[PDB]
């Protein structure tokens, strides 16, 4: 069974928050409403769009003791004509259902959640900014909610969604093999709360070491997996002399990002250079930097879309990454095309109109 | 700058709950009171004892989004003298603090929290069952509580403690295990050695697989050489005559994928005090166990943990093939001896510095 949009009950807020005035730090400002659906031994209850409010949770909730939690993250963009659109939300929904199944949280209908989310965005339509490079960030969440200290499949869960309005520059990265984000056979390929908490300290260590984000290396040959909460891409002339865009394969330690998949799809479609999913090693990068074969290194994710990398501190070796002196041509093309699609400049099967 | 037990605020339930009748499934029944301490940028607030009540969380709470959550688990036992005691609670406090640092959560005084726990258990004295095999389980938690989607060191946090009466866990019955290398609990350089909630959520599906394959628990293998690391939520001990023909008790070393259990340390301490056989921390592979089994050198295999104290193992399903473990054939003398000494100590029959009186 599943909750249905047609059963939605609306409680409009009686106490609207002041909208942001002319400074937007990410993830602190929320809209007036939220979506709220509960699961229990009777199945999924009816979905509510209701005033943004606190959650009331039993102290034994499995969400708090055994990290029976997962999230999603996606943006809604408002175009010139004030039409609002979600970017490839179906893939976020596919990925939310996989997380849930990995955590034995209750299954749900992807299209019904989407419609509920759309309905929720429509209620908070005026929170969606329209200045350049601004968007509305959508945070669905599903948590187990059994009041039991037993490590087990819960018979109760909570699915809710909240929204935040959100308001080119290259970043530096610490690449230390000591630090591990995910392992083959682990759950790094799902968007689960537990994958993030442990990175806080590591991120602090990268700041202390004068870097801005973490380059997560994995395995004996130090594979480049991800950058911060982003997938990583390298544009270079490979060893076989062919020009390629490369990014690591989905072999268990990589989060299957929506932006990532989009960049692959675009480049693939262009048909101008080779586009592969393959392991990338610090050894390959060093050698390609020594031989001037690297053009652009960047990260991708809903946060920035495309984020260039100028520097990588590999232990004590400070590597200059020449992304910016090579345009950054590919990056700029990706941003340009993504902007066109996202803000309705160009009609595309990737946008879902609210 | 920690909270303080002198500042503790007491607020007694208006109407209490009727204690269970001597039917108790673990973790579904709680006592009348709980402890709560709030932290923010003005540091720790005053701790409080309050009637068991629900948490009020901002929906962006970092505890719920990025798994800023850690817990502990320790038992209190009521002796004949109706006096209740905590088993080595300082090791749990040490571990709770290390977990807190790992998750960038706020530091606190181990003795102050321990004193507040004393008071909480004191207040709920009567919930502590004295029937044989029973105890009060104590569950401290520390969760982040920043109301922002930024992945970061929170500026707010919540520390609470709830209590469960527990029935006799078992007589002692062995368990069968699923040993499948595809499922990996923790990795070197990871956080499997901290009691973080994020280590437990992904084990549900695996545990469910073990049941469909006819096992009761998971034997967590690690490496290409299939090391026996842990059993369910228990550390693993093997009693055998080793390759060199020397009788020993072995348990994997704390190389980072092992949770340093309090019973584990205690079994080690106890066994070395007896000084009657070799006690060592060494890696254990399925290759070594197989051969030991074919040669009749394995006497007992068991788990250790607060839940069980000591849990016999009698079967391992490895590579579709069932491995019989003669634990029960061999007494289990070691297990039985361990169980007895802990019991005597835990219920104050023998006086011991491991016990902290409530
Ligand atoms: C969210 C996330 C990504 C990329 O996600 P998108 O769907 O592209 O926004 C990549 N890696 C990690 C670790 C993430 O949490
Ligand atoms: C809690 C726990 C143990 C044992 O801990 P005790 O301190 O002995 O109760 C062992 N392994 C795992 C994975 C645990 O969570
Ligand atoms: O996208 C994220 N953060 C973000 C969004 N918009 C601007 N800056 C940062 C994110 C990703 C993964 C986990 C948590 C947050
Ligand atoms: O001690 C635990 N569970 C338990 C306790 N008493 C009886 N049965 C089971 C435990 C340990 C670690 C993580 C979660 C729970
Ligand atoms: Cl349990
Ligand atoms: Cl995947
Ligand atoms: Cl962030
Ligand atoms: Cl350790």
């Amino acid at each position: 069974s599943s909750f249905k949009a047609a059963d939605l009950q609306l409680e409009m807020t009686q106490k609207p928050h002041k909208k942001p005035g002319p400074p937007l730090v990410f993830g602190k400002t929320f809209t007036d409403h939220m979506l709220m659906v509960e699961w229990n031994d009777k199945g999924w209850g009816q979905p509510r769009i209701q005033p943004f409010q606190n959650l009331t949770l039993h102290p034994a909730s499995s969400s708090l003791h055994y990290s029976l939690q997962l999230f999603e993250g996606m943006k809604a963009f408002k175009g010139k004509d004030q039409q609002v659109r979600l970017f490839r939300p179906w893939l976020n929904m596919d990925r939310m259902l996989r997380s849930a199944m990995r955590l034995c949280l209750p299954s749900f209908d992807k299209l019904e959640l989407l419609e509920c989310i759309r309905r929720l965005i429509e209620v908070d339509k005026d929170w969606v900014p329209d200045a350049a490079g601004t968007s509305l960030y959508v945070r669905p969440v599903l948590i187990g909610n059994e009041p039991s200290l037993g490590v087990s499949q819960p018979t109760r869960a909570l699915l809710f969604v909240i929204l935040c309005p959100v308001g080119v520059t290259p970043v530096s990265l610490l690449a230390d093999p000591a630090f591990i984000r995910a392992w083959v056979g682990g759950v790094g390929n799902y968007k689960l709360g537990g994958n993030y908490g442990p990175t806080v300290l590591v991120q602090q260590e990268a700041l202390k070491r004068g870097c801005e984000q973490v380059l997560w290396l994995y395995g004996p040959d130090h594979q480049l997996t991800e950058v911060g909460t982003m997938n990583i891409f390298v544009y270079w002339t490979h060893e076989d002399g062919v020009l390629e865009l490369v990014t690591p394969p989905l072999n268990g330690v990589i989060l299957p990002g929506v932006v990532r998949q989009s960049l692959l799809d675009m480049a693939q479609t262009w048909g101008e250079f080779r586009v592969v999913e393959r392991t990338i090693t610090m050894k390959q990068l060093l050698r390609a930097l020594e031989e001037g074969r690297v053009r652009e290194v960047f990260g991708s994710g809903t946060a920035c879309q495309v984020c260039p990398v100028h520097r990588i501190l590999y232990k004590d070796r400070n590597l200059h990454i020449p992304t910016m002196e090579n345009g950054p041509e590919l990056i700029l093309r990706f941003q340009k095309e993504l902007k066109e699609i996202q803000y309705g400049i160009r009609a595309h099967e990737w946008m879902f109109p609210v």
